[PDB]
């Protein structure tokens, strides 16, 4: 894909959101900002630039499915890449979130490894 695609890396753990910048990098992707939950996230996003959203699901105010939600609902950011980062392969999430048009899923906790081929087949099938 592209290498400086702007990526917003949603997360309540800062740890966790320290890891996403992390992994991203190792794999060439350093056009990155953060949001600490969805509020945030959509206060960012309005603004611009952004090519790619990586979202947890347990975030206050604003949690990750809503996030989805909004960007999905919105007819400017309509068509915007949203990973979603779900804790287990809990079929019911899996489940609302490609429903709820996210873009793809991985399990946390993922390597740079499967972040890499969860990000190139969405590429891949975006037209990325």
């Amino acid at each position: 894909a592209d290498k400086e695609l702007k990526f917003l890396v949603v997360d309540d753990f800062s740890t966790m959101r320290r890891i996403v910048r992390n992994l991203l990098k190792e794999l060439g992707f350093n056009n990155v900002e953060e949001a600490e939950d969805g509020v945030d996230a959509l206060n960012k996003l309005q603004a611009g630039g952004y090519g790619f959203v990586i979202s947890d699901w347990n975030m206050p105010n604003m949690d990750g499915l809503e996030l989805l939600k909004t960007i999905r609902a919105d007819g400017a950011m309509s068509a915007l890449p949203v990973l979603m980062v779900i804790a287990e392969a809990k079929k019911e999430n899996i489940i609302a979130a490609a429903q709820a048009g996210a873009s793809g899923w991985v399990v946390k906790p993922f390597t740079a490894a499967t972040l890499e081929e969860k990000l190139n087949k969405i590429f891949e099938k975006l037209g990325m």
